[PDB]
């Protein structure tokens, strides 16, 4: 894995339908590649609410035009729920989708294939953990992720106050008994370190990737990223400026126009879908939510789609 990034990023591939939803932004996703099809878990957004959408196609050409399942046509259901991250739980043989309701909140379905059978809201904590109430500030406690070794899990949060928390279990016990959020990572400027991690293995190494979103100088979304050679820290810089930055305007070209000027909350394709989250050091992919640079307004109406970046400075195959 290099410690500097360049990408290529696609036009924008997945948007709303135009059905009586009136879905203003596609935002959020999560995704896997399993029996031969991509499956992306995403938030819709609006000035009304947040739920969750299932989209699943063969080929990134025919993202644009595949189906939506609407997930609160599952037990999951209506209400709130934002930010997922799907994966499989392989000694219980259960796929879970991580998300927020308010609660660090999952779902489980032994089938990722039926998106009606995912279950209704289960939470890992019993409410707001006090680290997170103590230090939120005004924030809002977002973008739950799991990872998980060969003995912990780990679940990762954010407050949009500039913490990352994160608790930890067995994997024995898992989604059970996870204990008091500590802070991994903090920063005094709460736009240095916003939203937004992503944490994952990196295959062929004994270390970890940390990716969290950030608002820059300009106002724009962008990614910052660390190492570590364990899931708990210490985090060190990769590519974690504006000048070396993971993901961010200044190091994405576009193969057609820049659609974006934001590369904001995404996930890395992965080299396999359980819960140990790993990604291969090569030919690194980002689907990601970007914007028209002239969109202005109330934040949950912006008119986020998805894109994906192809790294151009990839280390190998
Ligand atoms: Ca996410
Ligand atoms: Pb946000």
């Amino acid at each position: 894995l290099p410690s500097s990034f360049r990408w290529s990023s696609s036009g924008p591939l997945i948007g709303p339908k135009s059905d009586s939803r009136r879905i203003q932004g596609i935002k959020d996703p999560s995704v896997v590649y399993h029996d031969g099809r991509w499956h992306v878990f995403a938030s819709t957004a609006k000035t009304e609410g947040y739920n969750l959408v299932y989209i699943s196609f063969t080929d990134w050409a025919q993202a644009g035009s595949a189906s939506f399942y609407y997930l609160d046509q599952a037990p999951l259901g209506t209400g709130y729920r934002a930010a997922p991250q799907v994966f499989y739980f392989a000694p219980q043989r259960l796929w879970y989708l991580v998300y927020q309701n308010g609660n660090a909140a999952y779902s489980t379905n032994p089938d990722i294939n039926n998106p009606a059978g995912w279950t209704a809201p289960r939470t890992f904590y019993s409410g707001m953990p006090a680290i997170i109430r103590n230090n939120i500030g005004n924030g809002h406690w977002v973008d739950m992720w799991v990872i998980c070794d060969s003995s912990l899990c780990h679940l990762f949060s954010s407050d949009d106050n500039g913490h990352l928390y994160r608790s930890q279990t067995s994997l024995s016990n898992f989604p059970n008994g996870f204990n008091e959020p500590v802070i991994a990572m903090q920063d005094s400027n709460k736009n240095r370190l916003f939203e937004a991690a992503n944490v994952y293995r990196i295959d062929g190494s004994n270390e970890y990737l940390l990716l969290h979103e950030a608002i820059g100088s300009d106002g724009r979304r962008w990614f910052r990223s660390w190492t570590s050679t364990s899931i708990a820290g210490p985090w060190r810089a990769l590519a974690d400026q504006e000048s070396n930055p993971f993901a961010r305007a200044n190091n994405v070209a576009f193969t057609g126009n820049a659609w974006t000027r934001d590369i904001s909350h995404g996930e890395l394709i992965r080299s396999g879908n359980d819960q140990t989250l790993p990604i291969s050091p090569c030919n690194l992919r980002y689907l990601y939510q970007g914007l028209d640079p002239n969109s202005g307004g109330d934040y949950n109406s912006l008119p986020w789609k998805l894109g994906l970046l192809t790294q151009t400075n990839s280390a190998c195959a």
